[PDB]
């Protein structure tokens, strides 16, 4: 009741900005993660027992792959704490506890391989969820370990409150599934750009929860350029494991995932950088002002991306 989570100094300073990384001690992660539930939803959200007991359930769901992992999954509901917090008045009590847990649930067993991979190998998941097929599987393992005796976070909310809340949560992880963002960040695009956009439209706030996660999912080009630089290492480690494997199916594999095409790493970013990244974090900036550190941190990776093409790097 009267049990404020601290940090360091310097955490507790750095963890309010956009470009935080939360850093190698893997035991202060939970910690992390905690401090932000109570500053940007209070200390009343959640029973501390049943939350600490679902925090470590989630991370025993993770699974030790190069880049979705436990660390990705703190990094995300990191970025999602700093939008909430930098745009306090927007949102309802329910998708500020809503939103952090599906951040961190977002990629709950992830197997570091693609949607597309699962559907060539004829993986069992690709048979029960025809598309999105590893989004719908994270949220299958998020109601999974919400139903384990004494991780009901969500006990004090009604009938109503709570299926609102799950709500939230599956169309906020069904989001993250990339092949659907490219739709969902044109239809805004036209909505703002001609005023239909509508903050009271249970659709609209829809579609700005989404793009707010693939902001999330995406921030690793947001940081810090040797934050950036060494994540993109472990992205490719994935990328490049999944590409041998289409490779055994008897697959080429796309550029993306042949580690033959190494050196046009620095190509596929810009790429990514202008198709994926600069789009998601302009829209995001034009809906939400306050999170045009993002963009801003975005260009500043893209122009470091060119200077390693350049040779300057
Ligand atoms: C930085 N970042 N953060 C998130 C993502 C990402 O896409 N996802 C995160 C993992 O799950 C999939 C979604 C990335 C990223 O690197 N994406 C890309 C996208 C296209 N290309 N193409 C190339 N090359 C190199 C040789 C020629 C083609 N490399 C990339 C990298
Ligand atoms: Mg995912
Ligand atoms: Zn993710």
């Amino acid at each position: 009741g009267l049990m404020q989570f601290t940090l360091p100094v310097r955490l507790c300073k750095e963890i309010e900005l956009f470009h935080f990384d939360i850093g190698p001690f893997e035991n202060m992660w939970p910690g992390i993660f905690v401090y932000m539930v109570h500053r940007s939803c209070g200390t009343s959200c959640f029973e501390l027992e049943k939350l600490c007991r679902f925090i470590m359930s989630v991370k025993k769901n993770y699974r030790r792959v190069p880049y979705h992992n436990w660390k990705h999954a703190v990094t995300v509901a990191h970025c999602m704490y700093a939008i909430l917090q930098n745009n306090h008045t927007l949102f309802t009590d329910l998708e500020r506890k809503g939103l952090l847990i599906a951040c961190l649930c977002h990629d709950l067993d992830h197997r570091g391989f693609s949607n597309s991979y699962l559907q060539k190998f004829d993986h069992p998941l690709a048979a029960l969820y025809s598309t999105s097929t590893m989004e719908q599987h994270h949220f299958s393992q998020t109601v999974s370990i919400l139903q384990l005796e004494g991780h009901n976070i969500f006990s004090t909310l009604s009938s109503s409150e709570y299926e609102q809340v799950l709500e939230i949560i599956r169309k906020a992880i069904i989001a993250t599934d990339l092949a659907l963002y490219f739709g969902n960040r044109k239809q805004l695009e036209e909505m703002y750009q001609t005023g239909s956009l509508n903050l009271n439209n249970q659709s609209h706030r829809d579609r700005v929860i989404g793009l707010m996660m693939t902001a999330c999912d995406l921030c690793s080009v947001t940081k810090l350029w040797p934050v950036t630089k060494l994540t993109a290492n472990d992205i490719y480690a994935e990328f490049w494991a999944e590409g041998d494997e289409m490779k055994k199916l008897g697959i080429q594999p796309i550029p993306m995932m042949d580690r033959d095409k190494k050196d046009e790493v620095p190509q596929g970013q810009l790429g990514f950088y202008n198709a994926v990244a600069i789009p998601c974090y302009t829209t995001l900036t034009q809906i939400l002002p306050p999170t045009e550190p993002l963009l801003k941190a975005c260009r500043d990776n893209l122009s470091q991306w060119e200077k390693v093409i350049r040779g300057e790097e």
